[PDB]
């Protein structure tokens, strides 16, 4: 539906696994954004619902050494914190 659009630094890390345009619905920006953490291994094994970005560029653009899953609305806002007009 509506469309969102990434700052420089997120548009690199979404372009980084496959993304080839300057505007995304925030649904296929979290595809991307769970390709990345996956690809990446962006977490432990032992404790599923964490992705730990501290040292990645995940967790520069965040502000956040790591963040959960669960926790939706959070994840929206750290995402809305790299999007511009
Ligand atoms: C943080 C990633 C977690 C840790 C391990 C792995 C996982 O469950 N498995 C399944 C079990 N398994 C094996 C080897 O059998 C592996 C450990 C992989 N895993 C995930 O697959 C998850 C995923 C991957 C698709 C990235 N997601 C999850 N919530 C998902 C469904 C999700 C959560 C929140 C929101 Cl708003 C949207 C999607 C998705 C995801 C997507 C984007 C972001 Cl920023 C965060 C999370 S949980």
């Amino acid at each position: 539906e509506t469309l969102v659009r990434p700052k420089p630094e997120l548009l690199k890390l979404l372009k980084s696994v496959g993304a080839q345009k300057d505007t995304y619905t925030m649904k296929e920006v979290l595809f991307y954004l769970g390709q990345y953490i996956m690809t990446k291994r962006l977490y432990d094994e032992k404790q599923q619902h964490i992705v730990y970005c501290s040292n990645d560029l995940l967790g520069d653009l965040f502000g956040v050494p790591s963040f959960s899953v669960k926790e939706h609305r959070k994840i929206y806002t750290m995402i809305y914190r790299n999007l511009v007009v």
